C-alpha cells in the first residue's frame, strides 16, 4: 500500500511515492542515476514500520515526473527546491534527507542550501565532497587526461550517451546494475583509449544478480524505454554550473547528523573519496562502509541499510 500522487512542485511536477501518516515525521528519498523511486521499495515499509512519513518522488527527469528539453533546468538549485517543495505541499518545516548517488549529492547540497529544513540527512555512496578548487570536468581531465575514456566526461555533450543508452535500454539496465564493478580487469578496459562507449565497455552479466529479479529489472527497462536516459545525464552535463552556483559555501558546513554509508565495492569512491566528508559534514557524522557491497547498495543490502537508516534516524528531533 504505498501510494503515488501527483506532485505540484518548485514550477514542475513529480511523481511521488508516499506511504505512512502525514503528521509523521518526515523523511524524504532521494534516488540516483539512473534510478526511480521504485529503488526504494525494500527501504519504504522499514521507514514506515519505524514510525515515519515517507516520500519518494521519481525526480526531474524521470519517471512519472516533468522531463524538460532544458538542460539547465537541471541544474542544483532547482533539484534540491524540487524535493524543499514536497514538505510545503504538506506543510512541512522540517524533513530527513536521504539520497543515493545523484540524490545523495543533491541532499548533501541541500544541507548546505536548506539548513533550516534539513533536520538530518543521509548519502549512500556518494560522500561529502569539499567545494574543488577547479571545475570539475578540469579536475576529471586532470585526473584522467583527455585521450582515455571516462564516463562523466563522455556525458558531457548533448545527444552522444543518449543515443548510446537508449540504443538499448534492457542492455543499458542489465549492465548497469549486474556490471559494475571496482575489478582492475575491467577499470582498465573502462579507461582504455577508444570509441566505443560506457555501456559497450561495461560487462555483460550471464546471469541476473541475486539481489535483483527479472520482474523488478523489466520494471526499470519499462519506465527508462519509454522515457529515455536524457533526463537524468542532463544532470551531469550541469556540474561545472552546479559548480558555479555554490562559490558561496565554500566555508560552509553541515551542521546536521549525518550519515555516510557506501558499499566498500563501489567504483565512484576511487574518485569520490569519502577522507574528507568531516570537513564539510561537521556535526555528528558516521561512516559505514559494507563489505563486498558495491554500487546499488539499497537494492543489494536492503536489511542492512534499512537498520542503518532506522537507527540513524531513531532519537533525533526531525519535527
Ligand atoms: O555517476 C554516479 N554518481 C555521481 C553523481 C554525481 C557526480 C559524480 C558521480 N553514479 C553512477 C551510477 C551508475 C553508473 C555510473 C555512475
Amino acid at each position: 500500500t504505498p501510494s503515488e500522487r501527483s506532485v505540484e512542485t518548485n514550477g514542475v511536477r513529480l511523481r511521488l511515492v508516499e506511504a505512512g501518516e502525514r503528521g509523521d515525521p518526515l523523511v524524504v528519498l532521494a534516488h540516483g542515476f539512473p534510478e526511480l523511486a521504485y529503488s526504494w521499495r525494500h527501504q519504504i515499509p522499514a521507514l514506515v514500520d519505524a514510525g515515519y512519513h515517507v516520500m519518494a518522488p521519481d525526480q526531474r527527469g524521470y519517471g512519472g515526473s516533468s522531463a524538460p528539453e532544458a538542460i539547465e533546468a537541471y541544474d542544483i538549485t532547482r533539484l534540491t527546491a524540487d524535493l524543499m517543495g514536497l514538505l510545503d505541499d504538506i506543510g512541512a518545516e522540517k524533513a530527513a534527507f536521504i539520497g543515493h548517488d545523484w540524490g545523495a549529492l543533491v541532499v548533501w547540497n541541500a544541507a548546505l542550501l536548506y539548513p533550516d529544513r534539513v533536520a538530518a540527512v543521509a548519502g549512500l555512496s556518494v560522500p561529502p565532497v569539499p567545494r574543488s578548487l577547479t571545475r570539475p570536468t578540469e579536475a576529471f581531465r586532470a585526473l584522467v587526461g583527455e585521450d582515455n575514456f571516462f564516463y562523466i566526461l563522455y556525458f558531457q555533450e548533448p545527444g552522444v550517451a543518449d543515443a548510446e543508452l537508449d540504443g538499448d535500454p534492457a542492455r543499458t539496465m542489465r549492465r548497469m546494475f549486474g556490471g559494475l564493478t571496482s575489478d582492475p580487469d575491467a577499470a582498465h578496459r573502462m579507461l582504455q583509449p577508444g570509441p566505443a562507449g560506457f555501456i559497450d565497455r561495461l560487462p555483460e552479466p550471464e546471469a541476473l544478480p541475486d539481489w535483483l529479479t527479472a520482474e523488478e529489472l523489466d520494471h526499470y527497462i519499462a519506465e527508462f524505454t519509454r522515457t529515455g536516459f536524457t533526463g537524468g545525464l542532463n544532470w551531469y552535463r550541469n556540474m561545472d554550473r552546479n559548480w558555479e552556483l555554490t562559490e558561496h559555501l565554500a566555508g560552509a558546513t553541515i551542521t546536521a547528523p549525518a550519515l555516510f554509508l557506501a558499499g566498500a565495492a563501489d567504483p565512484v569512491l576511487g574518485f569520490m573519496r569519502p577522507e574528507r566528508a568531516t570537513e564539510v559534514a561537521v556535526g555528528p557524522y558516521r561512516q559505514v562502509l559494507l563489505d563486498g557491497a558495491g554500487h546499488w547498495v539499497q537494492q543489494e543490502r536492503p536489511q542492512e541499510v534499512n537498520a542503518a537508516l532506522i537507527d540513524f534516524l531513531r532519537g533525533l528531533e526531525l519535527q
